[PDB]
């Protein structure tokens, strides 16, 4: 039975992103978040509860990240080395959720919170959204799994980081590229550092396992992955509309979804199958690598 | 679908591990190595084989631990706080594996390392007693899971981090408690820290899972976990004259391999089964 041996490179990029990922770490107690409360104060109602609910949305699909996706796609994994950095990206997304909740508790009070999570919990779209994913990752639950069923994981596992966040990511970028909730828009641009590098490499895994499958199943999972795609789309967009029609904001929402989504098909080696708000680009300025990569 | 809500506590133990575990957070780049070398070289073929093949042996357990146990247990879990721990713990015990390497490469060359992973993967010992405990892991690969199954993959690493590594983890102490190889020593004190959190954690959640099973499924589960904890006591036996005899340490080893079985079962709720008996005193000073 075989250890992980870091002295004999398992591929050519595991050891960068462990030491990335390594350099990147951060806890929920490095940022102060009650200096934002001077702004939050200013948020209309329809404001505050548009911040609130994506929030608790960007909360469940870190919780389904950490807990069944890096889980089930890294124990199928072959690869030691790509083993160990799933392993830490599972656990840095436990982190991004537990930040949520400290970001919360400085804005809301207790009652507000846990009504932000029953409304989590009883969400149509956002029950949809997350099962579609995580059906790709239950596929996994049994003893061997085909490259297909590996390779659509990592795909969903892709579409998540790359794209789903960021309907939710949209909103604290948005308000802190105003000024306004500046130290919860530093913990989202960490928390955006973090799932950058994580769709990436992921991307590079399943461009690894696509390599490997025969011609009729890289045709049948093209299509799986494309009309994956769309699938996603047509709830973000209902997603979009129910959040942001109240505060003005669906169709720059959608243009952000976009965008996100053609960076998601990239990291995969796709083409992009769409045609960023400045207001957003300023909230991404103080991280200088976000910047660039947006 | 639930979102992981740290504002409504899960259960009353999972905040304080999770502070605790990011409060004890740490990686490889943290303690340089290279001032071993000096006793390193003092020691002869004989123990520095020993230490090797232990480190690989480690290396091996935290590679399983990390990689399927506990992805494996957390993924069936319903405490949302809880699998957040353990999703953290899973990814320390990666961390733990990549400071082995870290300690290899100052001490040994590349073909000297390369060795080791080899004898580490065509070990019967190894393959036997890593095979034992990932049986348990395994079953949880399918999409429902009894809380028998389980709580028995709770057991399984219950005693891998609280006792299985212990065979291990002696030589490393010995050594250091007489003053050699003591950076190294600081690393692995720096894991057996995290491991034994990690060994309390779970068998708190198992103790809860035990509690939540019928008395038949309890009379089982019971039997089971004493049959696994006295066939992995045989295959330790085993290990130990295996790797020690060279260097007269096999009835020293085999003393705190009963001392941490022990504790594993008390981190369980269990009663010991082993003859109780101070630990070692030159270990003792490599723990200091
Ligand atoms: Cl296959």
């Amino acid at each position: 039975m075989r250890a992980v041996n870091w002295n004999k490179k398992e591929d050519d990029f595991s050891l960068m992103f462990w030491k990335q990922n390594i350099a990147q770490f951060w806890t929920e107690e490095e940022i102060a978040v009650s200096s934002d409360k001077n702004t939050w104060v200013q948020l209309s109602k329809e404001e505050q509860i548009a911040y609130k609910r994506v929030l608790g949305g960007l909360t469940l699909l870190d919780t389904k990240q950490g807990g069944e996706g890096m889980p089930l796609v890294l124990v199928h994994l072959e690869n030691l080395q790509a083993k160990s950095v799933l392993a830490f990206m599972g656990a840095m997304e436990e982190v991004h959720a537990k930040s949520y909740s400290h970001i919360f508790t400085t804005l809301a009070t207790e009652e507000e919170i846990d009504e932000i999570f029953d409304w989590v919990d009883t969400h149509p779209l956002l029950e949809k959204k997350a099962g579609i994913i995580t059906s790709y990752y239950r596929r996994l639950l049994k003893p061997e799994v085909t490259k297909k069923e590996l390779y659509m994981a990592m795909v969903a596992s892709v579409f998540l980081e790359s794209y789903l966040f960021y309907s939710g990511f949209f909103y604290p970028l948005y308000l802190a590229g105003q000024g306004k909730l500046t130290a919860s828009g530093e913990i989202i641009n960490l928390i955006i550092r973090d799932e950058s590098i994580h769709g990436v490499f992921v991307g590079i895994l399943a461009q690894q396992i696509f390599a490997e499958l025969s011609a009729e199943d890289q045709q049948e999972v093209q299509k799986e992955t494309q009309e994956l795609l769309m699938e996603l789309y047509e709830i973000e967009m209902a997603y979009t509309e129910e959040i942001y029609t109240s505060i003005g904001l669906v169709e720059d929402v959608n243009r952000f979804v976009r965008y996100n989504a053609n960076k998601g098909l990239m990291n995969l080696g796709l083409e992009p199958k769409f045609e960023i708000n400045p207001i957003v680009l300023n909230g991404l300025r103080t991280d200088t690598k976000n910047h660039d990569f947006f």
